[PDB]
DNA sequence: GCGGTTTTTTCGCGGGGGTCTGCGCGTTCGTGCGTTTTTGCGGTGCTTGTGCAAAAGAGCGGCCTCGGCACCGGG
């Protein structure tokens, strides 16, 4: 979370594959594709702080 | 100190491949969040106790004059 001016800048981050979450390799959080695509972060930001 | 022997140090060149290194992902161990069990200095209410105006009569002690006597000196 970052409020930059007037707008809270909160930016929220995905889970996605290369050096990601600390969980072992046997679970992992999204089903296994090299042909997968991933929103790895999004950022918004609002008046109301 | 001076002359001898001859080992193994210094000199250089070629080739091999183990070690260093670029690159990636994961994890395990370093660092912060939170807490356990206990030590310590902080204060109080109450206990137990302390230094800081004449008038008059009655009675008294000191004192003094005096009484009266015993005594020294002499024969």
């Amino acid at each position: 979370k970052n409020e930059e001016g007037d707008y809270m800048y909160i930016r929220l981050n995905f889970n996605s594959p290369g050096m990601g979450s600390s969980v072992k390799k046997t679970e992992l959080p999204y089903e296994d594709g090299d042909d997968k695509e991933f929103v790895r972060s999004l950022t918004f930001r609002s008046t109301n702080k």
